[PDB]
């Protein structure tokens, strides 16, 4: 029994779902096992949503920092004087403040939109609700908590006249995932400023993961990652990001994380993880789509593509994180080691042991 | 039954009260309602003093940010080489770092001293100690912590000697709020330097929250604010001030703050007020002097003055916080959605709502 | 039974121990008395090694801050494509961040290295893991961790050949501190930067806390201090370090710290020591070697050193830390207050209180 493993079949909780689209929220990460404490303050939120479609208008009492799977998305952020319009590609990502109110698009007309955004309550330690504005017969709209009397003295109105307007005591939609015309569509998408090469250090606009260079990358696979020390909107919230892809019938070495504590996501694909903690323990687990394994701070661990596989990454703690790796060439820490501290570590040579290692030629990537 | 409501009279506890004025504190905000798990690290204080008092020299493991709500005193802060004393006057607000000796005079001749500060203990979550340095009838000075030896050792005497003089074991003061001689306020008021307009961004002197036009501030009420943003010693606790009058029959039109958790404390007047949280649920309360109410950040909240209101609110997690309306004309978001998505948000026209925004032409403050 | 004080004979507890030194583990600061729950993020590890020693290869989850008490030490941190050696000194200190992977070295023929090292595990908090490379009779690698099918891929071998070399399932060491030849400390002795007076602000090789003038220093005893402000290291762990020397019958003038949670480690000697808390309380403990003796924030407490003494301490919560002294000539706050407020202080003339504490001539550090 893995406690860092999440499947997803049930532990997702569905928060809202209709024809139209549903939104999921993975179980607190404390929950299950205590070994977890450190992460009390995040969640994973899982948004899918059908072409041509529409989020209600809506704040939470947490960050939020999300990311595009896949699809074509727009985020429209409201404020008291402004509006900000996003156009989210697949690969992007951008963080959406505590309590700022906003509402998702899927422009699309095919395509679903996929998106997974990693909540960081305000209030309750990793607890946050969601005040939607609009009144749906899924969701009383939070004007609705205050009295007639408040409401007729703050929007200067019989409440006969408020009510049939923004509440509806059938007139009003379904749920909070409603559709869209074309046309309507066509309005709200053309004033949306999207993600640029020159994106990657700005504190509003969205900044691509894979628009740079992969870190690591090779015929097996490649290795894309955005950090704090590049990003200013992931320096504040102190978390890393990376998505990366593996040929199937390759893997990523074994490896460990200095100082972060990492929540990857299986975006598509199959994979076998194998996580290593204290006499050693084998922490193994056979991971499919939507799923969730969670690696603590400083474990080695191996990704096994059992198809082809992308995954994406969270990097809780990792101002200043270094990976090392144990197998292969470049980033080797067993192989920086003074030679006779290598012999006085396990039973071999000098030379036996710098013959063992020189042998695994390739790096990062290696292929099963 | 409000968790963010604590009526005065059963959320306070008195901790040194005597016929020269009386210290209360309020109760832990968790171990009311676990709801307020984030400000376990807090606590608030009311001291309130008679004219011509003063508060015996002493110290606690606590950082303090005091606010003056009514009258004038003699803040003095004696460090191991130095001394400080300032002169404030209602409004103002200073910040006394934890483990700083100090002491509080009050030199009006009729008029009291109402102040009140948020307390952020150092060792305890929560909790905190008052180490006070006079020997009284009411609390030991800590020196008698020491055994007679270490006693004699340190300070070159006879323990007959230093008892008769700084212990005393009838020649000691009733309490920790004595009387004092207009002589000797003659003589601790010259030199007290007091707070000005130069003082708003210092990290040292105390800062006036009214001494700078209102954010708001209409016929109807005026909204005084400062935060991290332009003060020094705000920006290090990371809080907002702010000070708020609501004239009787007017309210603050329902807003709520992005990522701010607000304690509001009733200085002056009757209020009724509105939280809604999550199918919404109303969370009225009735307050009164003295009471408090806490708002977490991005609820929608309303203070509603049935008569003459002032209040003043600790804005906590308040860097980069914005104050959202619902309400009004300036600063409503609900009037910065795309108009399309207003059609589908609420069960009326985009036309037949763009009208119902419209109607109320004031902002922030409107009347009842 | 004083909750502050924590007797070496029983509160460590070993986690490896040979016939070439052993390691023990402070118990859990708050499993003591929830008094000190604000430390509960800490803990204290005590490394002592014969001379000839290595300690085999490994990482933790858990920032270490270690203090070289006594011994010449080589630190090495070993990265992915870096490796960097530290000649540490007596007085040393040096931050290896959590998940670096480092061996030490003992490279004297008779004295020994005494090393102790403040611990804060980033995972769980307050708990940390050891991940050792080495297969050793006392603990498996945690390459052993992995599965067979996973090993093979990764090296690019057969099982026997990677067991016969990093594993073995004899050939193998005993435990995780074994003995080096003279050949092999030679060569492995050759690159280990040392610290210098060009190393009192660097933000990476190791500083020494005495290589300083101390903050006080009379014929009684000395007070060396570093703090954040001066060591970029100590500020991100927001700590100061202070060595300090106090010869037999003098004593420490009873003093508090102003926000700083001091842990005390007992080096050398023995002392009386007293603190007070809340109607006062005495805490009174006498201290011998190898002792720890934790200071709430703003606590009067009084070193008694009834043989001749050493001990370094943990300043927990540093940023702007005053340290206040109640007797002495020099940084006594009792001294400060003003005149008047000394005559309604304490039960005396202000003339007949001036004249008491005019009588201890010296400072900081008295004769008993």
């Amino acid at each position: 029994n893995n406690p860092f493993y999440l499947r997803s079949s049930n532990s997702f909780q569905t928060l809202f779902e209709n024809q139209n689209g549903r939104i999921r929220l993975l179980q607190r990460f404390n929950k299950r096992s205590p070994q977890l404490e450190n992460l009390r303050d995040y969640r994973i939120v899982q948004f899918q949503s059908k072409p041509n479609t529409i989020l209600l208008p809506h704040h939470a009492d947490a960050d939020f920092l999300l990311f595009v799977l896949s699809g074509r998305a727009i985020l429209t952020l409201v404020n008291n004087d402004d509006r900000d319009s996003y156009n989210l590609h697949p690969g992007d990502a951008q963080r959406i403040p505590a309590g700022t109110t906003y509402y998702l698009v899927n422009p699309h007309d095919h395509q679903n939109l996929k998106i997974i955004k990693l909540a960081i309550p305000v209030n309750k330690p990793g607890r946050y609700d969601d005040f939607f504005l609009s009144s749906t017969q899924a969701q009383q709209s939070y004007l609705q908590g205050f009295s007639h009397n408040i409401l007729e003295t703050s929007f200067h109105s019989e409440f006969e006249e408020i009510n049939r307007v923004l509440l509806g005591e059938q007139r009003q939609q379904e749920g909070v995932i409603v559709e869209l015309s074309k046309e309507q569509i066509r309005q709200l998408s053309r004033r949306a400023k999207s993600s640029s090469r020159k994106t990657i250090s700005s504190e509003d606009e969205p900044f691509n993961l894979r628009s740079r260079n992969p870190i690591y990358s090779n015929n097996f696979g490649k290795f894309f990652e955005i950090t704090p020390e590049k990003n200013p909107q992931l320096r504040d919230l102190d978390i890393f990001l990376s998505s990366v892809d593996i040929n199937e019938g390759a893997l990523l070495l074994p490896h460990f994380n200095s100082k972060a504590i990492v929540i990857l996501v299986i975006n598509e694909g199959d994979a076998n993880i194998e996580l290593v903690g204290i006499e050693v323990q084998r922490y193994r687990a056979e991971l499919s789509e939507d799923d969730v394994f969670v690696i603590p701070a400083a474990y080695p661990f191996v990704v096994n593509a059992t198809s082809n596989l992308n995954f994406l990454a969270f990097g809780i703690n990792a101002e200043n994180n270094q990976r090392n790796f144990l197998a292969g060439e470049k980033d080797n820490v067993v192989r920086q080691i003074e030679r006779q501290v290598q012999e006085l570590a396990f039973p071999g040579s000098a030379q036996d042991v710098e013959r063992l290692l020189k042998k695994q030629r390739e790096s990062y990537f290696v292929d099963a």
